[PDB]
């Protein structure tokens, strides 16, 4: 389980939660991202792969891993409650900030 | 994310739980509260501005924001039972928790 | 003791889930454990008590409690799915984790001079 592993994930599960028709199916896709959105945090992307552990870039990586576990568990909360189609919308909407991460790093 | 709103959403949330009557509803909140001590740990408050990232006090600040997110998942364990009397307990502790915060931080 | 205590929460709650007989129980339990594994991450343990917070070795630390979270997690999203069985066997691998991160920060104290 290395960085791109789990951001694959996320890809994968932002796709499922467009198509998908009810809440559980799209709050288990959401569980999905945000064990990935964690895991990416204890991993190393290739940017910065020989830079120290506790750099200033190697701590705002980690922050910006936890920003997209933030927005995930928003949108859980969202289907939670049901509004299934807000929490369709807010996975579009955090697709852009996962993308944003998924650029910086890679590579 | 910015901490002063993740203050007020973590303050709005506690008081949907105060006047809650079942438990998914204390579940709802305490995402949203979750959400919002995730999204707090990674702002910078104002008491840090002029602290280093790097520094033992930003990782003290950091660190407490995880222990909010800890309550928090806890609650939601005891809610998740329909212990919903013990969760909104907890819920009043958390407050305690993120009062003392917010005066440190802010 | 924050870090011993919240490995015995999540020993206390492997069994809980070894035992459990529905996807509720098994669900509770690991929200339990996560509860545990992001306390822990804010504990310093025995084998970091002189160590600086900011240190790489403290730092590795709280990146092993992150990663213990990151698989409960994913059992939490088997177990929601209703795949029960599939979140214990998920579970059962926890435990191995669990484990070695007890070994590796636990007080070696009684093994001195073995
Ligand atoms: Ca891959
Ligand atoms: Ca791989
Ligand atoms: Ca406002
Ligand atoms: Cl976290
Ligand atoms: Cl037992
Ligand atoms: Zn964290």
């Amino acid at each position: 389980q290395d960085w791109e592993d789990a951001m694959e994930t996320l890809n994968d599960n932002l796709k499922v939660i467009e198509k998908a028709d009810n809440a559980d199916q799209v709050i288990a896709a959401l569980l999905y991202m945000l064990a990935a959105a964690i895991a990416a945090a204890t991993a190393t992307p290739p940017k910065l792969e020989d830079k120290s552990p506790t750099s200033e870039e190697a701590l705002a990586f980690r922050l910006g891993m936890h920003e997209l576990a933030a927005l995930i568990t928003k949108a859980t909360a969202l289907a939670y409650q049901g509004l299934v189609k807000e929490a369709q919308a807010a996975a579009e909407q955090l697709k852009t900030t996962v993308n944003a991460h998924w650029q910086k790093y890679r590579s």
